């Protein structure tokens, strides 16, 4: 998203998998290779989203 339009915007990419690696996820936890499909906290991990 932020660095390109792409995850969880679908236009500027395709395979809308909404956690693609960046997105913000990457900073908010992580997305890249810790979320699977879509950014959005699946694991807590322990930093960020504390558990």
């Amino acid at each position: 998203d932020q660095e390109s339009c792409k995850g969880r915007c679908t236009e500027g990419f395709n395979v809308d998998k909404k956690c693609q690696c960046d997105e913000l996820c990457s900073y908010y936890q992580s997305c890249c290779t810790d979320y699977t499909a879509e950014c959005k906290p699946q694991v807590t991990r322990g930093d960020v989203f504390t558990m």
